[PDB]
């Protein structure tokens, strides 16, 4: 289930973080407007860029902590307010997060592995709800 999937993802997190974020950027190319340095690059070129690997991993490192702290795929309101208040998220709306979790769920469905894709779908919805409650537009 969800808790084991957090362990699976942490067991290879760099490669999952990069592959899911690439899935997101390829499915939603307009999302590169927040990553202007990632424009005009192939997947392999992005995987050569120090901040692509470093920032994506740190994003997924915190996503896994938020997932681990959740009850029944419902994140803590403290985690939601943190994600809202971060300066690096000043521009964002809940729609950006919805799209990421759509890409994460689709990655999981297409994988060879017994990921609890339904739990991740709930988590993404619960996280968007929590972000809205904590004041993200
Ligand atoms: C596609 C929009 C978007 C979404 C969705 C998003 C969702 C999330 N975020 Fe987060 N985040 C987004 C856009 C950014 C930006 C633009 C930056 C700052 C610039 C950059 O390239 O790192 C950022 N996020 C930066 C970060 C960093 C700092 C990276 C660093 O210092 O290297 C963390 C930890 C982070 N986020 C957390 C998270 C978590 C957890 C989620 C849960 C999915
Ligand atoms: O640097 C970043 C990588 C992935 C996401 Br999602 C957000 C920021």
């Amino acid at each position: 289930g969800f808790k084991q999937d957090i362990a699976t993802l942490r067991g290879d997190l760099r490669t999952y973080a990069q592959d899911i974020f690439l899935a997101f950027l390829n499915k939603y190319p307009d999302e590169k407007r927040n990553f202007k340095n990632y424009v005009g690059k192939s997947d392999q070129e992005l995987k050569s860029m120090a901040k692509f690997g470093d920032h994506t991993e740190k994003v997924f490192n915190l996503m896994m902590e938020v997932a681990d702290r959740a009850t029944d795929c419902v994140p803590l309101a403290s985690d939601a307010s943190t994600l809202v208040q971060m300066k690096q998220h000043s521009g964002l709306t809940t729609g950006n997060f919805e799209k990421l979790f759509v890409a994460l769920v689709e990655y999981m469905r297409a994988s060879g592995q017994s990921f609890d894709s339904q739990s991740w779908d709930r988590f993404g919805k619960n996280l968007v709800s929590a972000l809205s409650s904590a004041g993200m537009k």
